[PDB]
This record gives structure tokens, sequence and C-alpha cells, in this order.
């Protein structure tokens, strides 16, 4: 590490998760979008993202015509990697899913081939909100 640009306080973990949504082909979009009633696991992890955006409280309906928009995966990948601005995405993941585990990397990446990837693009833009008050656990001989 010689004059790195990047602080590396769990940095790298907003990028290594983006991966994620830049892994799927585009076929994979098509699918998931011409999906007629997709599992549980897909419409919650497509809410994700919509509040990742700026949005609350949204239907399948309202968010098929948001995904519908070839940015969808464009801008889930181009949104404010180091936003902020009161980080309320905490309390919003949570109060959307806190006591449901059925949202869970494993529940959603099962779902289809492609929305798992999506859950964790989100869990590190959560996750990461935690290293500010993380402590590595106690010594250990």
């Amino acid at each position: 590490g010689s004059h790195m640009k990047s602080i590396q306080d769990c940095e790298p973990t907003i990028l290594e998760a983006q991966r994620g949504v830049k892994n799927i082909k585009k076929q994979q979009l098509t699918e998931i979008r011409s999906m007629v009633n997709p599992p549980s696991g897909v419409k919650i992890v497509m809410e994700a993202v919509c509040a990742i955006l700026g949005y609350q409280f949204s239907n399948w309906r309202d968010i098929q015509q948001f995904i519908r928009k070839d940015d969808f995966i464009h801008n889930i990948v181009h949104y404010d990697t180091t936003l902020h601005m009161k980080p309320q995405i905490r309390k919003y993941m949570e109060e959307e899913f806190l006591s449901d585990p059925n949202f869970t990397y494993e529940t959603i990446n099962r779902a289809s081939k492609a929305c798992g990837p999506l859950y964790q693009w989100v869990n590190a833009q959560i996750n990461f909100s935690k290293c500010l008050e993380n402590v590595d656990p106690l010594r250990q001989e």
C-alpha cells in the first residue's frame, strides 16, 4: 500500500458486491422481467433497490415499470457509491425485513440465478454502515 486513493476501511466492501450486479448478463434481465410471478425472494430484492435510489414504498407493478428501464442495472451500479445524507437505509431495509429471516442471501440466491448477487450489492451498502462501530473479536491464545 503506497499512497493509495482508498481509505480501505470497509471501502472495498461496496466494490466487491457491485460485481454481483455486473455479473448477470443481459439475458438475466429479460428472464427476471419476463417472469409473470417471480418468488418472494425476487420481489423483495427489487424493492431494496428502489429504496437505494431513494424510493419509499412501492408495488411489484410499479417496480416492474421501473426495472423495465434499460438503466435498471446501470443505475444500480452507478448509484451514489459513496453517498452521504443521514443513512436511513438501516431502519428501512430493517422495517421491511428485520425479523423476517426469509430475506437471506441464500433464500434469494436460490430464488433465481441473478437475484442473489443483488441481495449482496444492497447488503454491502448496509453491512458497510457497521464498520464504524464493528469491534474485532477478542484475542484467543
